[PDB]
């Protein structure tokens, strides 16, 4: 339907429609560009070798499904998806289009700013979690921020992982993301990484030091004996007073962190509960914190061939409906 034009860039090729102009660089690579149909600055990502293997093909499929489903102000939204190919037979390259944002949280703020940024992260997690989706990798690099201070969640790394991910607990839940948020918030109030471990052992040592080693009430819920010994085989440590670690920060912020950085995931506060915490007194509006439509994750359990994952992805591309301007 539209007209495409080839181009070299990032030591890579791009055949995009002609409505996207002025490509400029910025897993797969992202480019800045100008979208003529709406006159917004957009970001265009080209997946690298989307169907090189079964795991890749499934991930490409998973990423398109997730992006096609996200419709919320604090979560990355798909503006367009396209491929140059004319036929499923010819289909080997995938590009995704989103609102360009500029900086990351990666790039010391005031308590008012922190509130607004964490608030928006929780509003987006509430949404994402209502669909049974766990992000798993929230970090400053994955939080895009515009000049207006508006934020969207997008898709070391160990520094923000919940301890039940570090130990490969097979049955972790949604509140792994709340832990990440907890480390992020801390990093914004102190300008310092909360847990800058050097490896999966150092990392945990640092966590336990702040949160204290587990109580017998938590130890009784750990199914792995390796895990258990490894843990029980460590020098007991107590919970520190968060009011003395986060010295002079808002005592409401501190309260919120105590509730996010709990070791036991079963007692960690949720996104929806945190949004009603006092720390967000001035942003919190339960009439404007929506939840998502249900998300069919049934494919996560299937074992298909590359040619099958590739064709389901093609279908998803073809059946894309842009949002309204
Ligand atoms: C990590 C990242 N940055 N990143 C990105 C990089 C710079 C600006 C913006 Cl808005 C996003 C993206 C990504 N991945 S993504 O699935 O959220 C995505 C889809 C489409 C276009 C870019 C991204």
């Amino acid at each position: 339907r539209p007209t495409f034009y080839r181009q070299e860039l990032n030591k890579t090729i791009w055949e995009v429609p002609e409505r996207y102009q002025n490509l400029s660089p910025v897993y797969g690579s992202v480019c800045a560009a100008f979208d003529t149909k709406t006159g917004l600055r957009v970001a265009v990502k080209k997946l690298s070798r989307p169907f090189q293997s079964i795991i890749h093909a499934k991930r490409t499929y998973r990423e398109l499904r997730l992006l096609k489903h996200m419709k919320h102000e604090n979560v990355i939204g798909l503006l367009d998806v396209f491929t140059p190919a004319r036929s499923l037979e010819e289909f080997n390259d995938v590009y995704l289009v989103t609102h360009l944002m500029g900086a990351d949280l990666n790039n010391k703020l005031t308590d008012d700013h922190v509130q607004f940024l964490i608030y928006q992260i929780l509003r987006g997690l509430k949404y994402i979690h209502s669909a049974d989706i766990i992000h798993r990798d929230l970090k400053p690099s994955n939080l895009a921020v515009n000049e207006d201070c508006e934020l969207k969640i997008l898709d070391a790394t160990r520094w923000y992982r919940a301890p039940e991910i570090m130990l490969n607990w097979m049955h972790y839940n949604q509140t792994v993301d709340i832990w990440s948020v907890g480390c992020i918030m801390a990093e914004l109030l102190t300008g310092r990484t909360l847990f800058p471990g050097t490896d999966h052992i150092d990392q945990l040592k640092l966590i336990l030091r702040l949160v204290g080693t587990p109580g017998a009430e938590l130890l009784k819920k750990i199914s792995s004996e390796s895990a258990r010994n490894y843990i029980q085989s460590l020098t007991q440590m107590p919970k520190m007073n968060f009011a003395n670690v986060f010295i002079g920060a808002n005592p409401l912020a501190v309260d919120l962190l105590e509730k996010m950085l709990v070791l036991d995931s079963d007692k960690r506060i949720t996104a929806a509960q945190a949004l009603a915490h006092a720390y967000f007194a001035q942003y919190h509006d339960p009439d404007d914190e929506p939840v998502a439509d249900p998300y069919d994750q049934s494919f996560e359990s299937r074992d298909l061939l590359i040619d099958e994952w590739k064709s389901l992805t093609y279908d998803e591309v073809i059946s894309f409906v842009p949002p309204p301007l």
